[PDB]
């Protein structure tokens, strides 16, 4: 069991986008580069294609916390768009072994 205070949280997008862009994700703590989209983290679409568009990235989050993370529209470069106003949040639990978490980021 690694850091019991850190939980991996996957941020998934409900977005059937079809462009060559990518939805990155930054956060309210250094874990997500503090608040930089070019330092945040690009997400992937392994569970997103046509039937169910679900992006997501399991960005670790050390020290239980109602972290506040949001999405960003990142072009083939660091140019992007970002959180509307109401960003998202996650509460890192204190479970040893099952260090998993969830954050439903919507992009569509």
């Amino acid at each position: 069991c690694t850091t019991p205070t850190a939980v991996a949280v996957t941020f998934d997008l409900t977005a059937t986008t079809t462009y060559g862009e990518n939805i990155y994700l930054v956060g309210s703590i250094s874990q997500l580069g503090d608040w930089e989209t070019s330092d945040g983290i690009a997400l992937s679409a392994d569970k997103y294609t046509s039937s169910d568009p679900l992006w997501y990235v399991t960005v670790t989050l050390p020290a239980g916390e109602s972290f506040e993370y949001k999405f960003i529209r990142i072009e083939s470069d660091d140019s992007v768009e970002w959180e509307s106003d109401p960003n998202r949040e996650y509460t890192v639990p204190q479970a040893c072994g099952t260090s998993t978490a969830t954050v439903t980021d919507t992009w569509r």
